[PDB]
Parts: C-alpha cells; sequence; structure tokens
C-alpha cells in the first residue's frame, strides 16, 4: 500500500537518483509534498531518488493510463490532435472548469472538419455515481470507459485507443542541483550568438541534453535567478540550473524545434494553417498569464525569445532579464516596462504569427517606427490574417496600458477563438 507505479520510463543522471521503466512498481515511504523522492524498485531492487510527477500509487485512478489527471482541455487536443491516433483515441480528465466534474476526450474526423475533438463532461454524482449521460451511469471512471470502449452509446466514437504522451519534465535536474558546477556541462553544438552571449546544446552530467545560455562578459542576478527559479508552468521554459563563476552559464529545458521565429521562416512555417498559429498564441498568452498573476514582467516577448518542441508545443524563454519595434512608446520613453507593454509586445508577436516569420513594420527602421507610433500609427491586419484577430492585436497596441486586455483575457479570447459559438462540452 506503498507502492507508486512509474507512469513513463525514466534513465538516472545521477549516482544518487535511479532509473525505472514506465510501469515498474516502486516502493516510496515518505511521499511528501516534494519533487524527488528516495524510492526502491521491487523490480530491480535498485534504491534512488524518483521525480515524484512520474509515478502514481498503483491502486489509483491516476495509474490509469488513460487518465491524464489535470491535463487542460486544450492540451489534452494537442495530444488528442495527433494524426497518427485513430478516430476514438481518447483520454479521461478533471474539468478545470465546472469543478469537481470529469471529462473524456475523444478524437474523430470528419472531411467538412476534419481533426476535431469531442469533449464529453462526465458528471461525478455526489452519490458517487459517474455519467455523460443520466440514462446510463456507473460507480467507477473504470467502468464507463470499459462500456464505451465497446458502445458509442451517442458518443462520437466507440472509445479505442488511450491517447499517447511522451514523458514529462522533471522538475529540476536532480534532487538538489542547483547552482551547478561549470565542470558538469558539455556544450556541444551553438545554436545562437547574441549582444549578450550564446546558446549551446550541451549536457549535464554526460546523459542530460540541457541548454546552456553563456553571458560572456553581473553577479546581481543571481538573487533574480531564484526569483526565475519559482516560477513554474508548462508554457515556461524550465530554467534548471545557473553557474557564479564568470563567464555566467544558465542550463535550461531543451527544446527540439528551436526558436519559434525561425521555426516560422523555415521549411514548415508554410504548411502551418491559421488554427496552429492561433494555438501557438495560445500557449504563449498561457505563460504570460502565468508570469502576469505571478506579478512578473518578461521584459521582451517576441517570436524570437520563444521555443518549439514537438507537437506544436511553444514556451516563453527569457523572462525576466533595444527591440523597439517590440516595445510598447511608454516603456521606451519613460523606461515604465509592465506586464502592459508585455501585452503590446504580445501584439507584435501577432503579426510575426501570422506573417510567417515577417519583421513587424516591413518598411520602417529602428528610429522611424517610435515616431510613427507616437503620431498613432499602428500596423494593419496582415494578408489573410482575419480581421478579427487584428483587432486583438489592436487592442494590445492601446495608447493607454490600462487600456490593453490582460493575459488571461488574452488567452481565455485565443483558446475560443474558432469554437466561440460552440458549447463547451458536447
Amino acid at each position: 500500500v506503498t507502492t507508486f507505479v512509474a507512469l513513463y520510463d525514466y534513465e538516472s543522471r545521477t549516482e544518487t537518483d535511479l532509473s525505472f521503466k514506465k510501469g515498474e512498481r516502486l516502493q516510496i515511504v515518505n511521499n511528501t509534498e516534494g519533487d524527488w523522492w528516495l524510492a526502491h524498485s521491487l523490480t530491480t531492487g535498485q534504491t534512488g531518488y524518483i521525480p515524484s510527477n512520474y509515478v502514481a500509487p498503483s491502486d489509483s485512478i491516476q495509474a490509469e493510463e488513460w487518465y491524464f489527471g489535470k491535463i487542460t482541455r486544450r492540451e489534452s487536443e494537442r495530444l488528442l490532435l495527433n494524426p497518427e491516433n485513430p478516430r476514438g483515441t481518447f483520454l479521461v480528465r478533471e474539468s478545470e472548469t465546472t469543478k469537481g466534474a470529469y471529462c473524456l476526450s475523444v478524437s474523430d474526423f470528419d472531411n467538412a472538419k476534419g481533426l476535431n475533438v469531442k469533449h464529453y463532461k462526465i458528471r461525478k454524482l455526489d452519490s458517487g455515481g459517474f455519467y455523460i449521460t443520466s440514462r446510463t451511469q456507473f460507480s467507477s471512471l473504470q467502468q464507463l470507459v470499459a462500456y464505451y470502449s465497446k458502445h458509442a452509446d451517442g458518443l462520437c466514437h466507440r472509445l479505442t485507443n488511450v491517447c499517447p504522451t511522451s514523458k514529462p519534465q522533471t522538475q529540476g535536474l536532480a534532487k538538489d542541483a542547483w547552482e551547478i558546477p561549470r565542470e558538469s556541462l558539455r556544450l556541444e553544438v551553438k545554436l545562437g550568438q547574441g549582444c549578450f552571449g550564446e546558446v549551446w546544446m550541451g549536457t549535464w552530467n554526460g546523459t542530460t541534453r540541457v541548454a546552456i545560455k553563456t553571458l560572456k562578459p553581473p553577479e546581481a542576478f543571481l538573487q533574480e535567478a531564484q526569483v526565475m527559479k519559482k516560477l513554474r508552468h508548462e508554457k515556461l521554459v524550465q530554467l534548471y540550473a545557473v553557474v557564479s563563476e564568470e563567464p555566467i552559464y544558465i542550463v535550461t529545458e531543451y527544446m527540439s524545434k528551436g526558436s519559434l521565429l525561425d521555426f516560422l521562416k523555415g521549411e514548415m512555417g508554410k504548411y502551418l494553417r491559421l488554427p496552429q498559429l492561433v494555438d501557438m498564441a495560445a500557449q504563449i498568452a498561457s505563460g504570460m498569464a502565468y508570469v502576469e498573476r505571478m506579478n512578473y514582467v518578461h521584459r521582451d516577448l517576441r517570436a524570437a525569445n520563444i521555443l518549439v518542441g514537438e507537437n506544436l508545443v511553444c514556451k516563453v524563454a527569457d523572462f525576466g532579464l533595444f527591440p523597439i519595434k517590440w516595445t510598447a512608446p511608454e516603456a521606451a520613453l519613460y523606461g515604465r516596462f509592465t506586464i502592459k507593454s508585455d501585452v503590446w509586445s504580445f501584439g507584435i508577436l501577432l503579426t510575426e504569427l501570422t506573417t510567417k516569420g515577417r519583421v513587424p513594420y516591413p518598411g520602417m527602421v529602428n528610429r522611424e517606427v517610435l515616431d510613427q507610433v507616437e503620431r498613432g500609427y499602428r500596423m494593419p491586419c496582415p494578408p489573410e490574417c482575419p480581421e478579427s484577430l487584428h483587432d486583438l492585436m489592436c487592442q494590445c497596441w492601446r495608447k493607454d496600458p490600462e487600456e490593453r486586455p490582460t493575459f488571461e483575457y488574452l488567452q481565455a479570447f485565443l483558446e475560443d477563438y474558432f469554437t466561440s459559438t460552440e458549447p463547451q462540452y458536447q
């Protein structure tokens, strides 16, 4: 009754932690809130720390290969939207809206709609009962799923394939790692170079694929990397460790696809449809909606400071610590850098997003822009970019910061852009 189960396959990166394959039964006595727990594999007889978020009690709903827990409706769609997923690919999660309730997200396919995802809410009747419909109830989510894996009963499709999912991100590199030794990082590929440093694709402890931001020739930054250490969100690139000795290094989560900009201009940004870029914009607003309620400020939001992953996952990087074209007037003429100037910047990012990577104000020069904008100038609606998306941009470009939307609004607006006149759940 202390047995946990591995949700995904994990590989060691230290002498103190331990590798384990998805499914293995681990033994953990003190499962107090924490990121790393000392566990014992009943399978291997091995002992070592493990990322807490990679296991779930064996006799639990979370141990269900099809229960994604508190996965957001959008990330569930992202996952469920994988082309290599037959109709009926599903997952079960907690409905983040009508709290207490549960949700069954199922993938479909119809030419007049293409790949889509139907969200059937399951009402966990207080009295225990469970149902997607009243005329049909069960005692466990495991049974409902069982039943619908053999019966459509109205559902768009019969529950078939359990929605896949790659391994998540451990929180941190190791149990206590943070200000690691420069001797552990093995830079092996350069993918950047700015006026503040470069960004390599290194390796930590030989096995770990990280990302090192070398800021070749301060110390008063460390005190800030601490607050940047706490900010934990899915749409925010994770900062693993930082080095004191100069030059100062910054190890961070590695994004296979690279920056959103390049990704846009490359040989992929073309086949990128509108619901794609809007999704990509929704992720970014989510991350910034977090940076927002955390009372923080990015100070330099743009498609260059955004990294992309596998299934069009986009994450905000560099948050915290020139780019006039992205800077809100007040920030450039008063140094007033707030979450509102950040919103301004976000509207500019919407133009790169909707213009395959095109530069904001294609025709003006740095100095020009600041002045054009002061007189009230604003970019026009890009080619084939909905006029409704431009209206959203214009709201971000309002003169008065207190007249620009919250990222919470931007996210909400962006997540429901296409399904505005449809019901949340079937």
